[PDB]
């Protein structure tokens, strides 16, 4: 990896373009409030910290490698080879930066301060926005983060008004996005953003960065059981689906294992197959090993009552002091086709109006958790609020014209708690007035140094739900 | 890396759910057929086979770690270590698989065999599925390249109808996306499929990877020019815009220079400081130095039409050959905010009603090009079409009731070149008979070894426009 190539194109030609005098740039990212997600889960910043920013990250080999890239990409020798030797000299190429941001796990109203970031030598002015574009990637985490706690609220609501508890709620969304996402690294950022809201997990990559970069009390972060594909089932052949499903719950007797079922026909497999054929298997599993019946095909509300509708009639059902109907503890449901938090609401509230209760059923989401996302969604955004140019500081903005909602904050920015416990983010430098307490940001880099650090277990308890 | 933890966590209990005396596990990959992206660009496979699979991906110390952590995030013992020491000890950790794939750059319909993957040892029938999470994230980079392609021949058909020629077509659709995307790897991999159909990218992460995994005998596979952002604008103060553009324009006088004009008022930038002010400074301009005006904000289409009829009432305007506008060589438009596949089309058809040739205006995609896409939009998808069980071959498929356009494939799997020039999947081993053309599918990657290659020349010229 080098700095030097991992910013955008047309930033390497900057710092010809400010003010001549310029020592300072000062600049601010935020989720951008609109004209629903009235509330972000900031995580992921401390990954990029660690893994791109921190320590020698210029040397000689760098700035070469970087100057012959850039003279054939431009055509031109534009890149500022005299500014980046200044690094490497003065600061052994350690960053002359300094990143104030939020805790991490810390949910904010949109439209507040996150982090700052701002140079600490005169020289230097231009390596602020040099990486915008590395610290603005601080999007992805956290949208996912984001997104997952949302699911969160809409799974603990239905849960609790049907069964009265929130047991086995953080086991209800499960990553299935690994095949789903652009690349491994992209993988292991998404399935850790999952993690921080919920413990059940097939993205494996999500595991070794939380380990590496975060650290947890417990020995993972994250759970799974054994479960099929279609390739475990079909390979049997077409008139063996029984024999396919007998022989894999038999493997996994003693623990829970979920069964793909849609093969062929999910409703001949729930009513004929698991509720006739192997009905003997099913009954005689401990309430720590149930079978978990998979459909993953069809329209994902339609499918999910039919299945249930299906099995309540092969199964002895209870009703539950709610008044919602419950399988036997040794079978339960999972759709993963299809899930995303428009879907899951929808899939929710139609098994309410059916009388079915939520213990009845988990989630699997791929695309719509980790890959169905952009930096429109919470609109994450970095910008230059405050400039000292020949000794004199500025407040700097962008208001466009046909579009407020992009106006852009003014001047040294300060996130401050207000009388009644919310967030206010104040402009101007009005946090050295005092009137609103201390900053609620923390130092958490500075010269290369990482001065701020927080533990996975840290996170999951700032990122927790009211109730 | 470690390939032992790169796959689905369900994926590590598979080798206990096959047939048992199962010596074959042959699998495929797809663009499955819908019920509208009609064929797709082959890309992305090299990079996987080189970065992740070939040489020895395993060791004693990737075992131990695999076992330790699948131990914690199964609560039991499933990990296959036989298995995987049998790779070890029987061929030095190199992965006993054949991979066949249609050449890089490849335009192939919807619904033919792309690649195929199978085990070469009767002992490692477990391993093909296990790597599917792996190959499947190709899906990536052959979706960027296919909506980038589609993308050019939108471009294509506007230019040619209201210039008579493709004139800097593989400049006019510029990568942004950098800062829009979830990781660096994923920036990589995306900038250089968006390569593959243009020359002009700001994702410079994208030039290495071209460099290291296919190569090309031009320097660089892609260019950019100055630009700047609203921090190297806003920073000099609210009230000294014209100083700003007047500095930026005369420091890059002798090569193109784009600059966001927006910042306050866009309609005020184009006619009264571009328009007036510094109207001297650009009709001076050489015809391979233009300035390009950059707004970034408002209705895309609306904003573009209304830039355009103020900069043709301030500056000499022509009338080409077809009867469209064409603004003086020097002076340009670039719309780099709100740019898809859709809202492109919608902007050069809306540019044509009024009469304005394409030849005005080129365009900047970020999110659009590289993160607003999915495993979805062209259904690919990877699948197990046969397998050998008791020396016995069988023909496997999914075909769920509630889904036709989820039926698989069967067999052994050959593509061919129909007698009218098209291209057809043969199923059930029947291109073994000699009734069409040599298979196109070529060994890319045997035994740890791959065995054939593509320079980022070849796969361009291959991904070409008819015309
Ligand atoms: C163990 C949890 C808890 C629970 O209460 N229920 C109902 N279900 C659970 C569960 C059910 C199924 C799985 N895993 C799967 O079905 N997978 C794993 C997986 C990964 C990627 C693509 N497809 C699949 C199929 C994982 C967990
Ligand atoms: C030079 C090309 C070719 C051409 O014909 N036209 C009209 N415009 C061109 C061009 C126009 C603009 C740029 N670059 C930019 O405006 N950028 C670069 C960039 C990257 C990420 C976010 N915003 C920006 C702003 C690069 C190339």
């Amino acid at each position: 990896f080098n700095i030097l190539l991992a910013t955008d194109s047309y930033k390497v030609t900057h710092y010809k373009q400010y003010p001549p005098n310029t020592s300072k740039v000062y600049s601010y990212f935020e989720c951008r409030e609109k004209k629903k997600y009235e509330e972000t889960v900031f995580y992921g910043l401390q990954y990029i910290l660690n893994k791109y920013l921190k320590g020698k990250v210029v040397t000689k080999e760098k700035i070469q490698e970087a100057k012959d890239v850039y003279k054939e990409h431009f055509q031109d020798d534009v890149f500022n080879e005299k500014g980046w030797n200044y690094i490497l000299e003065k600061y052994d190429g350690h960053l002359p930066i300094e990143i104030k941001a939020v805790p991490e796990g810390f949910v904010i109203p949109r439209g507040n301060v996150l982090f700052t970031v701002e140079n600490t030598d005169p020289e230097c002015y231009w390596l602020t926005n040099w990486i915008e574009t590395i610290l603005v990637q601080s999007w992805y985490p956290i949208t996912v983060a984001t997104n997952s706690r949302e699911q969160k609220k809409i799974l603990a609501k239905y849960l609790l008004e049907t069964s009265g508890n929130l047991d086995g709620l953080e086991y209800k969304l499960h990553d299935f996005g690994y095949r789903g996402v652009s690349s491994q690294e992209t993988a292991g950022i998404g399935a850790s953003a999952h993690l921080v809201n919920f413990k059940g997990t097939d993205t494996v990559a999500g595991l070794a960065l939380i380990k590496k970069y975060y650290g947890t009390k417990d020995p993972v972060p994250g759970y799974s059981v054994p479960a099929a594909e279609h390739s475990t089932i079909t390979a049997w052949g077409k008139d063996h689906e029984k024999d396919a499903f007998e022989h894999i719950v038999t493997q996994f007797s003693s623990v829970p294992v979920s069964v793909v079922s849609d093969s062929y026909d999910i409703y001949n497999a729930c009513e004929k197959i698991w509720g006739e054929d192997l009905r003997h298997l099913i009954v005689s599993r401990s309430t720590q090993a149930p079978l978990i019946i998979r459909p993953d095909s069809g329209n994902p509300l339609d499918t999910v009552l039919k299945v249930l509708e299906i099995l309540g009639k092969k199964f002895p059902v209870t009703e539950n002091s709610k008044g919602y109907k419950l399988l036997p503890p040794y079978l339960r449901v999972i759709q993963g086709d299809g899930v995303d938090i428009n879907t899951l609401q929808e899939i929710v509230e139609g098994m309410k109006q059916k009388m079915w209760s939520i213990e009845n059923i988990a989630f699997g989401s791929g695309g719509g958790l980790l890959q169905k996302l952009t930096r429109d969604l919470l609109n994450c955004s970095f910008k230059c609020s405050y400039v000292v140019t020949n000794g004199l500081g500025i407040n700097v903005f962008k208001d466009p014209v046909a579009d407020p909602n992009k106006r852009s904050k003014k001047g040294r920015l300060s996130l401050h708690r207000t009388p009644a416990g919310n967030f206010v983010t104040l402009e101007e430098g009005k946090g050295d007035l005092e009137e609103y307490g201390q900053d609620l940001l923390h130092t958490v880099f500075k010269n290369g140094k990482v001065t701020k650090s927080y533990s996975f277990d840290e996170i999951r308890k700032n990122a927790q739900l009211n109730i």
